[PDB]
């Protein structure tokens, strides 16, 4: 009697129809009732699904025609003020989302972690109140077609405001919803609604131990408005805070993260906090892609049942943040893909976890562990990799000595001046690279930047095109999932010991480089992007993935500093989303990316110069660790100088640009500073992007002189 569920599911659909519908009504070649018709097509199919693999508890109101958040903003009144004389209607939540003729789109930020982004509230001076019923309507077209089973779910009042901005007082603004929320429970409730899930994930996070008294108010106030509902306090992405103080909230249920949370969560079970209260366990990984360890996993669910007061299995988080299904990824291996789970198959997974807790005998259950089992004893798991005590950790010479050593053999100007890689954007299409190629070095020695690069024409995504020549790694023909709006990305999957067994990006560097005097960078992708960017393998610790990456970085730099590559540079856009949750597990990650940096940096010649670069706002937190990478050059002690907001159709003025390099010389001595423009110039145009480098050019030249 163990029930099985879910907190939600992906909007895109088999084959992304979701996506050509909401981009074909923007482009005006879809109306409004094919519009809302092709949506109600796939809920009706989701829901289906989630029906069919014996879901008892069915997520309904997750599903959106761009984001949740925004869904609430328009559904509560939160309307950013340039927006507030338009009717109310699905053309206003769109504008709000992408930005119309005369307004500009609400930002978009990372929520949480993840990989997804959801849309900021912008609170103002508007009041809150319902603008429509929109979770009323989802839930009751639900009921239609799985009856009893359908559970509302919604995004907490804490949360939502948590994940806002301009708001001066937070108690206020959370207050000012309440109404709001107890409406919409008291008419779900009317309809039949039970056990009704409430997203509070802001209670996994630092941030969140501000927010303890909040909680208990908050939910006080909606078990004594509508008495009759089964809130599940459900939280995600980490495990629970203050477990001992939240675990006394007058709620009928917890959704606790066994999977991001396990130790945590697990030791508050133990002390017996929560034997009162039914737990909603998320015990299957909801982020990534592999099928479950189903011994470990019910070995788990035991010890969870025997200390609280009911169970309910389902995954860690909304399915929304995995591809749908294996069902016709026809290319793989099939020991790899039977050892694989998307959406669709972790629903069958729930299923058949609480059916073995149950005692009921399904044949499923052990072959299930029969495929686990193949996955790993697979060759390609079992790869004799380089022995790690014969490979250098550090480099012979420190950075004084290299910086010398450096400077005789590259001669290079004050401030230097150099971009970070890319460029706006079989013999036949290299030959077209290559033109391509040429044409840009004789637009960077027009243009007189010091340091060139040949500007990854040939790359449409920084870790595809690593992976794409990885022993390790596979790509999927459907495994897409949506990452912002309608824009989607299809990771690639890291199955087995990363090996490296071919040149990657050696051919149209030296290609660069034999066309100019002037030296080229060599670029490539660091471990946390490569490990943030794909699914990575779950069956090894971090840190022996990040080596394995970091031997095949090396065995990469090799190869360019053997083509006589002077300058390689080492780039990582993701720490963002890679660095920890929690403030007290950042350090051990930051070590290991470190430890994995020296293995892919350290085995080059003292003349050989090393650059990285780093995405990032704020390195204050980080600073030790930068300095232990003993990077030669880091563009953001030799550092990058950004100094072009490549994010923008903008042009910018000497004058501005002057400023921006002329600021951080005011403290360190000039000859550790480069100029360049921010993180990479792929997204920017041509026009724009040559106008804007030979301000950069100017302004530099200038501050030389200076």
């Amino acid at each position: 009697l163990t029930k099985v569920s879910s907190l939600g599911y992906p909007r895109l659909g088999e084959n992304r129809e979701w996506k050509k519908l909401i981009e074909a009504y923007w482009a005006g070649k879809v109306s409004k009732n094919d519009l809302f018709a092709g949506a109600k097509e796939l809920r009706l199919d989701f829901l289906k699904k989630q029906l069919n693999a014996g879901l008892d508890l069915i997520p309904v109101g997750d599903f959106s025609l761009y984001d949740h958040i925004l869904d609430l903003s328009v559904q509560f009144n939160i309307i950013p003020k340039r927006f507030a004389k338009e009717p109310i209607d699905i053309d206003l939540y769109f504008a709000i989302a992408r930005g119309n003729k005369e307004n500009v789109a609400s930002s978009m930020k990372k929520w949480f972690n993840t990989n997804y982004h959801y849309i900021v509230p912008e609170w103002s001076k508007q009041r809150p109140k319902l603008n429509n019923n929109r979770l009323l309507d989802l839930y009751l077209e639900a009921r239609e077609v799985v009856g009893d089973k359908a559970k509302p779910v919604i995004t907490g009042p804490i949360t939502y405001v948590a994940l806002s901005t301009g708001v001066e007082d937070f108690t206020a603004a959370v207050k000012s919803l309440l109404p709001l929320y107890k409406q919409v429970f008291t008419e779900l409730v009317k309809a039949g609604a039970s056990y009704i899930q409430v997203d509070e994930p802001i209670f996994v996070t630092d941030e969140g131990k501000d927010y303890l008294q909040a909680a208990k108010a908050v939910y006080a106030y909606f078990a004594k408005e509508v008495p009759d509902a089964k809130f599940i306090f459900q939280t995600y992405f980490e495990g629970l805070i203050d477990s001992q103080v939240l675990s006394q909230l007058p709620v009928d249920a917890f959704g606790l993260d066994f999977v991001y949370g396990l130790e945590e969560n697990l030791e508050a079970i133990k002390t017996g906090a929560f034997k009162g209260k039914e737990i909603f366990a998320g015990v299957i990984d909801g982020r990534n892609i592999w099928s479950s360890d189903f011994v470990k996993t019910s070995a788990l669910l035991e010890t969870i049942e025997e200390q609280s007061a009911a169970l309910t299995i389902q995954p860690s988080c909304s399915l929304l943040h995995v591809p749908v299904t294996t069902k016709n990824e026809t290319d793989l291996d099939p020991v790899l893909r039977n050892g694989l789970a998307f959406a669709d198959e972790k629903l069958t997974e729930v299923k058949r976890l609480a059916e073995h807790l149950d005692g009921r005998e399904d044949p499923a259950y052990d072959l299930h562990i029969a495929h686990f089992d193949a996955l790993q004893a697979a060759d390609f798991r079992n790869v004799k990799l380089e022995d790690l005590s014969r490979v250098a950790t550090k480099r012979p010479s420190d950075f004084a000595k290299r910086r010398d050593i450096q400077q005789e053999k590259l001669h290079l100007p004050l401030l230097p001046t150099t971009t970070i890689g890319s460029f706006p954007q079989d013999a036949e299409y290299k030959q077209f690279i290559q033109a391509e190629i040429e044409r840009w070095i004789r637009i960077q020695e027009d243009l007189d930047l010091d340091v060139l690069v040949h500007g990854e024409f040939e790359r449409v995504d920084m870790v595809e095109f690593f992976g794409q020549k990885l022993a390790g790694f596979t790509t999927t023909k459907f495994g897409w999932v949506q990452s912002y709006g309608s824009r989607a990305v299809k990771p690639p999957i890291i199955y087995g010991d990363v090996q490296h067994l071919e040149p990657i990006t050696v051919e149209e560097t030296v290609y660069a480089q034999s066309l100019t005097d002037r030296p080229v960078k060599g670029m490539l992708t660091g471990p946390i992007t490569i490990t943030n960017w794909s699914f990575e393998r779950t069956d090894i610790p971090r840190d022996q993935l990040f080596n394995q990456i970091g031997l095949a970085i090396k065995d990469e730099i090799k190869l360019l500093e053997n083509a006589g590559i002077a300058i390689i540079q080492v780039d990582e856009a993701a720490l963002r989303e890679g660095l920890p949750l929690r403030k007290s597990k950042q350090k051990a990650y930051l070590d290991d990316a470190v430890h994995a940096f020296h293995i892919a940096t350290s085995s080059v010649k003292d003349e050989t110069q090393i650059h990285t670069h780093m995405c990032y706002s704020k390195f204050d937190e980080i600073i030790d660790a930068i300095r232990a990478l003993d990077a030669d050059v880091i563009s953001i002690l030799g550092i990058g100088l950004g100094v072009y907001d490549i994010h923008s159709p903008r042009v910018p003025t000497k004058e501005e640009v002057v400023a921006n390099i002329e600021r951080p010389l005011r403290q360190l001595s000039p000859t550790q500073f480069w100029v360049n423009p921010d993180c990479g110039l792929k997204t920017r145009q041509e026009p724009e992007t040559i106008a804007a480098l030979k301000v950069l050019v100017a302004a530099t030249k200038e501050v030389r002189q200076k």
